[PDB]
């Protein structure tokens, strides 16, 4: 009954990312290659302002990127707060495959990338520089999550061999403090893959996904018998109960999780309405809208 | 019956660290303050070569520190790959209490620390500089963890009010690649605290704890009803399984988990013999030896 291959990715642009991943998956390619190829599309696109090139800089005007990748056999790679490299997901893959470590950050991440042949490039576009200088006038930090403003791309897939893999990449919260790291490059937070169970990736206010260890929770729930959708929903309800305990207002928080199990069943859920995800399988590619907690 | 206050910490030096934490706990102080005070003792000690001052540098000769802290209400703070600040656990607490973020790395972490009044200091002792220059002769990276090598400090406590908190701090793997980050500053990996369940902290080959999201797993298992000891053991067993699946040899890996639940019950487990932990409660401070998987 397994439905494969299949790939899911976050937000409207995930539809286009899915097309690139499908080029690999539909030919029997590895899920690891498919998710890297898929998110690289968004990293390359200057018009996608929260991932790679064209990404909004931190408050010091520096574009620093974060990404992690995980394959079908517990191999992982991650880079955080790395500058000048357009495709951090690929540097993360290099960290995974070419070093005895699983996470490199800052200057050291760039140094490694360069040693691997990646090319130094100016990721700050004229548009981002302009918006940043404009923002500096009042310096009001107010993280907003949606197709406009903040987002990231997380992608998970099940290939023809029945193997799962995932990738997550972003330029992080616009105008963040220099050196700030969100959930996208943290294994178990922005992304988690267990080949015997399923995979999950999250998007939204990263700080909240980190404090709840979001994707590890989603996958563990699937391990405990929950369907992908129920797992995403239960995880969200956990951020909800936690958010209330911290005396915070749910309206100020947005998080979405998408998940896939070993059988190719998928699901998603979010705190607030307005989040969407793209799914591509034998029925084609489309954008779907999940359930939400804040009624 | 609830055993509180109580504090547990990793490795033999955890015994002396517990004495400092007990100064706070025995007076009815907050668990958050107790664990910060406890691990700061080790950060301050130049003779403890894998934590703060005196910590062995990365392969380029730079001492870069990592740490995270978590209180009783899901508040978290973390710094990774930060230089020149002797007490990263305290900068981590500042990230938690004074910023809209939960993790700062590299230059940005130092800049923030300085803005908060922390003082820049030379963390590379003459001894560490000497050993590093000696190591450079052959530059053979050999990740060694045991009773006398790479001993990070993770500390978790349950105070008189019945609240849990934890802290984890280290200088990382000796001669690591510049920018390498392990499990110590990652919430859900090196440390995790849920006041309605329990807390857990890890030590050892960090890469392995990150890939299994170790402490979140330990706490989630306690949520499912496992005793602290049972939870630590199963998390260790999950790493044992993954090491085998990745074609690696368990003899090259050491990971220890210690845990505490809301009732003050505690436990630990590790991969290889030789790992001890210290536990201090109203009956006294004890060096205890948990069970290990590698027979």
């Amino acid at each position: 009954t397994t439905n494969k291959p299949i790939v899911l990715s976050t937000w409207n642009f995930g539809l286009h990312a899915n097309v690139e991943a499908w080029k690999v998956l539909s030919k029997g390619g590895k899920a690891l290659d498919a998710v890297e190829k898929g998110v690289r599309l968004v990293e390359d696109d200057p018009t996608e302002r929260s991932v790679g090139y064209g990404g909004r800089p931190d408050r010091d005007g520096r574009v620093t990127l974060d990404a992690c990748i995980m394959d079908e056999n517990y191999n992982i790679g991650s880079v955080a707060c790395m500058e000048h490299i357009k495709n951090p997901i690929s540097v993360a893959r290099a960290v995974m495959e070419k070093t005895p470590h699983v996470m490199l950050v800052g200057d050291g991440a760039l140094e490694f990338a360069l040693s691997q042949g990646f090319k130094k490039e100016n990721l700050l576009t004229a548009e981002s520089e302009k918006e940043w200088k404009e923002w500096l006038k009042t310096s009001q930090y107010k993280p907003i999550v949606n197709i406009e403003n903040h987002n990231t791309i997380g992608m998970i897939a099940l290939d023809a061999q029945g193997n799962l893999s995932g990738a997550c990449t972003t330029s992080g919260m616009a105008y963040k403090m220099h050196g700030r790291v969100g959930d996208s490059p943290i294994i178990g937070a922005g992304l988690f893959v267990d080949n015997e169970i399923g995979a999950a990736t999250a998007t939204g206010h990263g700080e909240e996904v980190i404090r709840t260890v979001g994707t590890h929770l989603v996958v563990e729930l699937m391990n405990q018998g929950r369907t992908p959708q129920q797992a995403c929903k239960e995880a969200v309800e956990r951020i909800v109960k936690i958010v209330n305990r911290r005396g915070k207002n749910l309206k100020d928080i947005q998080v979405g999780f998408i998940a896939l199990n070993k059988k190719g069943e998928y699901g998603a859920y979010c705190i607030q309405d307005g989040f969407n995800f793209a799914v591509h399988d034998q029925k084609g590619n489309r954008l779907e809208t999940p359930g939400f907690a804040l009624k």
